[PDB]
């Protein structure tokens, strides 16, 4: 079935690129017109020799890290402590150790400080180089001696535990087959069929989905550059969106 | 009663597995409502998280010649603040001997002198090949652009000790014409874009909604419950290429969602981590014919 259907699957596209490209018809130039209309200057061979998205992190918050981290692409570390509310009004020196972090200050009774430290430098410096620091320490020495941290949570704790919240940016049926659904290979050849004035790429893959699944339509689609010459000789440069085929799925 | 009702237990789990494989998991965390009341940490950073609730684009455009020498028609369409780059270009016919060109480019504008320098360069010339010249004009075009009233041609001049700028093609020229490249920045330009119960019909959004904490997700703290309803009929395919010879497709063309909207959501690692982020094409808006 697939030779009788390819003759038509090529032609669906030809009209997805026409509607898409906002085009009416096909310009028409002929092979001895384009020869000379297209200058061969070194800003368009560059371009012209230039051949030759389902999940992102945002935000990642540890616990008392990851194999894949880059240390250029976090954006903002800083770890957390909880204090614990006091009976007595009691100064505290707070201390996160790893060169270390060190702050004191005032706490009243009966407040719940979450006082926290910025490690950004430190996240970064473990990533770039030793990988092998992973090392919880944290002091909060009260006026009489004891420690307010939160270092090991306690039984009427209840979300109370240490965190480091850092900011961080970012075919199979080869005509020759029987299954569900398989993205069978089918390229495109422009130079192959009428037009001639698609000056790059004359030859590009695409695929397509055939199958009964359990309809079967394209899940990954990822867009292609062109060069395409238009009205009053405009050889314009763009890219045209989901026109390659890569994953297959059933909806 | 209908089709929908055996269905419905069938599209959760298409989605329970997208959902997995586009969070790059092999499983799904098994973790108890107990476990979690321990793991997750009541605190002011996380509360604020969860308290948190298609056209062919145009890059480098490269105009051409024309007549009302070197005259340049741009396009109406693209605006002022819309261009990146503007750069002309021109070629130099190869000398015979080592001698300096004067390069002289002019905008016509109407003492009333139909000429204005728009950039005036010297450089010397040995007699080996031919070589290019690139011109910054991304001022000038921007002006042009402004008013298209005084948006008159250009003349080209490149004198060596005979002019060697090719201002009218030669016979011998194939591809040395003087053109007009300018990088330009295409904005989106989004322009404005069913079934409630009963009466299924020819494929329309019947609303669904999943509910993790009810199917035993409860390792997921946002969002508990979301809405991502689905496409539901059948119909024929029917592309208009070279109207009013209107195509047809007929398979011997199913309902498949057209506009499909991201959504945010804050779940937990396999490495105990706590991981907050937005999982695409997850919200069915629109039903197609496909």
């Amino acid at each position: 079935w697939r030779q009788n259907t390819k003759s038509s699957r090529i032609e669906a596209i030809k009209i997805q690129i026409l509607s898409k490209l906002r085009l009416e018809t096909a310009p028409n130039i002929s092979k001895d017109v384009i020869r000379q209309l297209l200058p061969k200057a070194p800003p368009l061979r560059e371009l012209i020799d230039q051949y030759d998205y389902h999940a992102t992190t945002e935000t990642i918050i540890t616990m008392p890290f990851s194999s894949k981290i880059q240390y250029n692409k976090v954006v903002k570390a800083q770890l957390w402590i909880y204090l614990r509310p006091v009976e007595t009004p009691t100064t505290v020196f707070v201390q996160i150790l790893r060169g270390i972090r060190s702050l004191k200050l005032d706490m009243n009774p009966g407040t719940g400080i979450w006082q926290s430290i910025d490690v950004k430098t430190v996240l970064q410096n473990w990533l770039k180089q030793p990988e092998s620091n992973l090392g919880i320490e944290i002091k909060a020495l009260d006026e009489n001696g004891h420690d307010l941290a939160v270092t090991f949570p306690g039984p009427g704790e209840d979300g109370l535990n240490p965190f480091l919240e850092v900011k961080v940016t970012d075919d199979c049926d080869e005509h020759s087959t029987e299954s569900r659904c398989c993205r069978y290979p089918l390229t495109v050849d422009f130079e192959a069929f009428g037009w001639d004035w698609i000056i790059a790429p004359k030859r590009y893959k695409a695929n397509y989905c055939s199958g009964e699944c359990e309809c079967c339509t394209p899940t990954k689609m990822s867009p292609i550059n062109m060069l395409y010459f238009n009205g009053k000789e405009q050889i314009i440069y763009g890219k045209i969106p989901a026109m390659v085929v890569d994953r297959c799925g059933c909806s």
